RNA sequence: UCGAGUACGACCAUACUUGAGUGAAAACACCAUAUCCCGUCCGAUUUGUGAAGUUAAGCACUCAAGGCUCAGUUAGUACUGAGGUCAGUGAUGACUCGGGAACCCUGAGUGCCGUACUC
């Protein structure tokens, strides 16, 4: 029912004719599809690694399984962009069931109050909170 | 006698130009001279003609800097082709699908080869 599943996308940089064994990059992104995961996989590597989607290959994107469906806390360090105060990060600790669920509320909250939508939004540290 | 030595060169600064060092054989080099062609207002320049001589310059070899060449950045940045019944503002701004710099700075090193001769 909550959209925006959680994808585990990993990939080298088409090895290599120069380096012959480029370091593998893996990161987990929330996305509606996996085409949208790879689209934002090759945005981190184009920026945080200077690697094109052309000059590299996706090793194994994957759908993370779940957590036993039970309520718990979540602080989601989220970073959006807007003409509304360009590139501000946030914390916005939510209380939903799964990481997919809470990050959904994260997006539907920023697009609600900052009108920042999916591609203007990076995510980091979707972790939980005991108390 | 072996690397290089001259003179011919091809790439044309990694080769340039700087302060020096370096020159062991030859070989260039300055060098002697107006005794001739020579044209020098000049024996400077060059152009007759040879070896008392000299590494003083020149020249190649060494290090060791601007500059130059290769790269690491700079930077997936700027910029850009394409696409939005994108967002505001008629300021470009992000996004998506791509291309993708430069100056700089930290580097690397600071020529290479090709024909004849001569040893």
């Amino acid at each position: 029912k909550p959209h925006l599943r959680h994808y585990q996308v990993v990939g080298r940089e088409s090895p290599s004719e120069k380096n012959p064994e480029p370091t593998v990059y893996k990161f987990e992104v929330f996305a509606p599809n996996f085409v949208v995961a790879k689209s934002r996989f090759w945005r981190m590597m184009r920026v945080k690694n200077k690697v094109k989607a052309t000059h590299g290959d996706v090793l194994s994107c994957k759908v993370v399984k779940d957590a036993k469906l039970v309520a718990r806390n979540y602080l989601v360090d989220i970073a959006y962009y807007s003409q509304r105060c360009g590139y501000t990060r946030m914390v916005k600790e939510f209380r939903d069931v799964s990481k997919t669920g809470a990050v959904s509320q994260a997006y539907h909250d920023l697009a609600s109050r900052h009108r920042a939508r999916y591609h203007n939004i990076e995510v980091l540290n979707v972790k939980s909170i005991p108390d």
